[PDB]
């Protein structure tokens, strides 16, 4: 197969494999961090929500994505568990990608070489080699790869600290139906001395049998993929919850750090939850950064697939739209991160304005229907004329919310009850007769501001945001 078509499959599976690991990490935090902390009675219901936020919603998005990938790949969820049951030292590499990167490494291997998964994935396996390593033995391994054949040799490798150990290494290519090599299997039998005769014969049989079990486990993964863009193009516009989480990931991380330095009982309970072998000795404050890393990873992956996809290919069109949506999703995420002050205000409104009786729950710190990330514009007291009913209004870029007090200060706690249905700015006109009038098609609202300078602030901001809404809706 051509290197272009070859790199294509490597990048499509780069998307699938990394997604498996990512979704797996999301389910871990919910399993061994979220639920335990909720039932520990160490933190209040409010403090927990300030950290995880919409973590549950993040999983609901990627699961729908991952499941769709699995059906197309004809996979089951068993691959991860099936590989873990093989308690042997081995890795899997992808020759379709430059310098033959490592895409998987067993727990036994990581503990043997004292390396972590993050330090290994994406890099070539040659890091094990050192000064006392037979460079002639190494060449035999390279030739086996170039000829796409199996080989079994013995050489000296080094750990992370630099510990020497003999390596009864076995190489074996993984092939599909057409005999095309998709991956390489590398089994390592560590030892202190060079094995000969019976000692060598027994070791070879074990590492070869191990290689066969791995080939059986990764059987569904070996098969090539025809199309993948149509799936990405259908799921990416539904990655909305990321924008809220990434806008609050900074405050959520600072909450954990602050709570640790003021509560020793909390610090101990967290590290005892990081006791998990699937955590790989990695703290909770690090899993929070993963969603931000993942959304910025998509445009890099999709582009690699797109560049290795010809124009006449039926998947080329879907990858184009997928790349656009991935970048639009990434852009809106970065905007939420930058607009820090706007993020805190929307979340404050969420926890102080009781909105009930709607067809769908109202999330202020979220995405609008057409204008993207919601933005707070103006607030203040508003008196409805001919009634003089004291109401407090919140102006957003897409709608205006009228409430009733039962401002953005962290300590002061006022509770706002929802007054009427949120009036969207796509159907309202504003004119002047501190009294101002807004023109809804069905009914006419007559409100009075706190002062003259306030009315001019209301009229201008409502009008400017209304015209921005209309012209945006006229684009499509
Ligand atoms: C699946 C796989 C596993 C490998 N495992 C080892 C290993 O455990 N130790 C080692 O020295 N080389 C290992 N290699 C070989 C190196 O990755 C590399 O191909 C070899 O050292 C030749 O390096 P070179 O391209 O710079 O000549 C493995 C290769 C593959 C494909």
């Amino acid at each position: 197969l051509t290197p272009t078509e070859r790199k294509r499959q490597g990048y499509i599976h780069e998307l699938i494999v990394t997604e498996e690991n990512y979704v797996n990490d999301l389910q871990l935090v919910t399993e061994i961090f979220q639920k335990p902390l909720m039932e520990s009675e160490l933190l209040t219901e409010k403090e927990v929500a300030m950290i995880f936020v919409n973590w549950k919603e993040l999983i609901m998005c990627n699961i729908k994505l991952l499941k769709a990938l699995r059906v197309r790949k004809k996979m089951s969820g068993e691959l991860a568990t099936t590989l873990e049951r093989i308690e042997k030292n081995f890795v899997i590499t992808d020759p379709r990608l430059p310098d033959n990167p490592i895409i998987f490494a067993s727990d036994s291997f990581l503990q043997l070489t004292e390396y972590s998964r993050e330090e290994i994935l994406g890099r070539n396996m040659r890091f094990l080699q050192g000064p006392e390593t037979d460079r002639a033995t190494v060449r035999k391994i390279r030739d086996a790869i170039d000829n796409q054949t199996e080989v079994t040799v013995q050489l000296i490798n080094y750990t992370k600290s630099g510990k020497k150990f003999w390596n009864l290494f076995h190489l074996q290519p993984m092939r599909d139906q057409k005999g095309d090599v998709q991956y390489f299997i590398g089994v390592q039998l560590d030892g202190t001395e060079h094995v000969r005769d019976a000692a060598e014969r027994e070791g070879v049989m074990l590492i070869k049998k191990t290689a066969e079990n791995i080939d059986e486990a990764a059987k569904e993964l070996k098969m090539p993929v025809k199309m993948i863009g149509d799936i990405l193009s259908a799921q990416l516009p539904h990655m909305q919850p990321y924008i809220r989480f990434c806008s609050r990931q900074l405050n959520g991380a600072a909450l954990i750090q602050q709570k640790t330095d003021e509560a020793p009982d909390f610090k101990e309970f967290v590290k005892r939850l990081a006791m998990d072998p699937r955590c790989k000795g990695m703290p909770l404050s690090s899993f929070i950064l993963k969603p931000m890393q993942r959304v910025t990873r998509y445009p890099l992956i999709i582009k690699n697939i797109l560049e290795n996809t010809p124009e006449n290919h039926p998947d080329h069109s879907h990858l184009k739209h997928a790349l656009e949506k991935a970048e639009e999703l990434c852009s809106q995420v970065n905007e939420g991160v930058r607009e820090k002050e706007n993020s805190d205000r929307l979340e404050w409104i969420q926890a102080h304005v009781q909105c009930e009786g709607l067809s769908e729950q109202l999330v202020f710190n979220s995405v609008t229907n057409c204008l993207g990330p919601r933005k707070f514009l103006h607030s203040g007291k508003l008196y409805k004329a001919k009634s003089n009913k004291e109401l407090y209004g919140f102006l957003f870029n897409d709608f205006l919310l009228l409430t009733q007090i039962t401002v953005f200060s962290p300590k002061s706690n006022l509770q706002y009850k929802m007054y009427k249905t949120p009036i969207f700015l796509n159907e309202v006109l504003v004119k002047l007769p501190p009294i101002f009038h807004i023109s809804h098609i069905d009914r006419v609202y007559t409100l009075r501001a706190e002062s003259i300078n306030e009315r001019t602030a209301w009229v201008q901001k409502i009008k400017a945001a209304s015209e921005l809404y209309i012209e945006t809706e006229k684009k499509k």
